[PDB]
């Protein structure tokens, strides 16, 4: 359970992320699908991209960017309070798109590493602390619905 103190430094990265999230959601894409090739195969839109620079001219690519983070920043604000929030998103990822835990574990790792390149005002060590700590909380209660809903994950 995160304190209120490490939700504001969650909150006080995420407003700097919410100034350009189009262009947040590009970086972090990018970053997760050259560090971990395999998660782009999810992607019946756009997995044929070959490049960075294919990846960065994608507007479909830059469409998913905006969703994941608008998704991802609803959770954050509820604070911990995100029952109704991941109820469709664990059924979407469980049953429809197949996203195993490990590749939330890799969007997380793409989220931290894109945080601490563009937002080093915000984003010192404590900061990177508490977001981790808000990514493992959304993990783990993601990972106990994929297991209600009968996946593996
Ligand atoms: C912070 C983590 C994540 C959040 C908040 C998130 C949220 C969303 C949302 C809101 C949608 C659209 C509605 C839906 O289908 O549920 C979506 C679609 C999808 N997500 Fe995620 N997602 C996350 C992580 C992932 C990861 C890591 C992958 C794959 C490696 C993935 C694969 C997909 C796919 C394949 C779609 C459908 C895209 C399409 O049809 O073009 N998601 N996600």
């Amino acid at each position: 359970v995160l304190s209120e103190g490490e939700w504001q430094l969650v909150l006080h990265v995420w407003a700097k992320v919410e100034a350009d999230v189009a262009g947040h959601g590009q970086d972090i894409l990018i970053r997760l699908f050259k560090s971990h090739p395999e998660t782009l195969e999810k992607f019946d839109r756009f997995k044929h991209l070959k490049t960075e620079a294919e990846m960065k001219a994608s507007e479909d690519l830059k469409k998913a960017g905006v969703t994941v983070l608008t998704a991802l920043g609803a959770i954050l604000k509820k604070k911990g309070h995100h029952e109704a929030e991941l109820k469709p998103l664990a059924q979407s990822h469980a049953t429809k798109h197949k996203i195993p835990i490990k590749y939330l574990e890799f969007i997380s790792e793409a989220i931290i590493h894109v945080l601490h390149s563009r937002h080093p005002g915000n984003f010192g060590a404590d900061a990177q602390g508490a977001m981790n700590k808000a990514l493992e909380l959304f993990r783990k209660d993601i990972a106990a619905k994929y297991k209600e809903l009968g996946y593996q994950g």
